[PDB]
């Protein structure tokens, strides 16, 4: 499976990338902001997008909404937080998130949730 990561914090971004790769996933892009997210969505046609809930400018829910507006087939989105930020769980699921991960640095939890969403 091909994964696009949307995460503004560079070291967190790289850690997630490497964890995905250790779990056998192809990381087909890394986006630091919404502009890059939407550009790489169209260029790479990922099987799944992982998006931080909290990013500068256009926040994770707004990125999610724009991804869902593009309406490309098989573009599930899982939200994540690197800091236990759970305040926007509702708004993410209401806006069409397929999942919301609070333990993104546990390779097994990440793989389990991706596998589930991809299978659904």
């Amino acid at each position: 499976a091909k994964i696009l990561i949307v995460e503004d914090e560079p070291v967190v971004r790289e850690a997630i990338k490497r964890i995905l790769e250790r779990e056998g996933y192809e990381v087909v892009g890394e986006a630091e902001n919404g502009e890059e997210a939407l550009k790489k969505l169209k260029e790479e046609k990922p099987d799944l997008i992982l998006t931080d809930i909290n990013m500068p400018g256009m926040d994770g829910i707004e990125v999610l909404k724009k991804i869902r507006e593009e309406g490309l087939k098989n573009t599930p989105v899982i939200m994540l937080t690197a800091y236990g930020e759970k305040e926007d769980i509702v708004e993410a699921f209401k806006a069409g998130a397929d999942g919301f991960i609070t333990k993104p640095f546990d390779p097994e939890v990440l793989k389990e949730k991706i596998k589930k969403v991809l299978g659904s």
